[PDB]
């Protein structure tokens, strides 16, 4: 009956805190984690947790997300444990994952409460957006160390943009993020460009700064000429959904309509 849970991502760690659940290990991260986990040991960075550190804690459940399912497969092989890859690529996906965690770990009531609140904020933002006469066309960039990608509707930020009343200029939908060259950025006409950082936010922002100066295409974008290029903070605007989606939805709506 006793659970020993290791969340391997920051979003999963924050979700377990909302569900009032103790954990035996936590991800290594520069982000703020819940205070109740201050004394639990770190088991490595979310994209490459330490197999032997995790095994040392004798867990019953080691938890990851769907966004990096394929690349986490070797980890789980060496661990020799069941892969859990909760859907955190949308509001609806994360709501389903919260219910599942409530069911697995005896926190049904806590899960319902969190879900009702997120649902209520989402519906309210959706209702406001629907009353707006105009909707901005949006291009979403996800910058990682070394390069940038383009976020689709299948990604969390794509879902937020949709909820808040934007129209993604990128229409392909079969993966969360695609090469900056996959859809070609000379066929689109965004009112707004969003730039989200990942992994090494400092390296990423300077990378975005150099790109927009150096690559000749950007100066020709009306979003650039009109100063509607926005750098979003990685918290709450992360590479997956998180329980602060209430703040993300509200903030993005307020950015779009101001
Ligand atoms: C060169 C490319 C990349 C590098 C070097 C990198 C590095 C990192 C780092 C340092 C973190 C931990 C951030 C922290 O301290 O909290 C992280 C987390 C994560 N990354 Fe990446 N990343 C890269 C690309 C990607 C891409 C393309 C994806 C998705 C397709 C991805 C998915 C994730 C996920 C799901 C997490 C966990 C988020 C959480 O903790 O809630 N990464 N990565």
């Amino acid at each position: 009956g006793e659970f020993r849970i290791v969340p391997t991502t920051v979003a999963l760690t924050m979700t377990l805190d909302k569900l009032d659940l103790p954990i035996v290990g936590k991800p290594t991260s520069y982000k703020t984690l819940p205070n109740r986990y201050k004394d639990v040991p770190e088991i490595g960075q979310p994209m490459e947790p330490n197999v032997e550190a995790v095994k040392k804690l004798k867990p019953t459940h080691v938890l990851s997300v769907s966004t990096i399912k394929d690349e986490m497969q070797p980890f789980y092989k060496q661990l020799n444990m069941k892969g859990y890859f909760y859907d955190f690529d949308s509001l609806k996906g994360m709501q389903k994952s919260i219910t599942q965690l409530g069911d697995q770990f005896n926190r049904k009531a806590q899960a319902k409460e969190l879900n009702d609140h997120l649902n209520s904020v989402k519906q309210k933002i959706e209702n406001k957006a629907a009353k707006q006469k105009k909707h901005p066309k949006v291009l979403i960039l996800m910058g990682v160390p070394g390069s940038y990608l383009v976020a689709t509707d299948k990604s969390y930020i794509g879902d937020l943009v949709k909820i808040a009343g934007g129209e993604n200029v990128i229409k392909v939908k079969d993966r969360q993020y695609i090469s900056s060259n996959t859809e070609n950025l000379l066929n689109i006409n965004p009112d707004i460009i969003l730039r989200l950082p990942h992994g090494m936010p400092e390296e990423v922002k300077k990378m975005f700064q150099k790109e927009f100066k150096q690559n000749d295409i950007w100066k020709h974008f009306k979003a650039v000429k009109n100063n509607h290029v926005y750098d979003l903070e990685e918290v709450p605007f992360g590479i997956t959904a998180n329980v602060d989606a209430d703040k993300a939805m509200t903030q993005l709506y307020d950015l779009f309509y101001k």
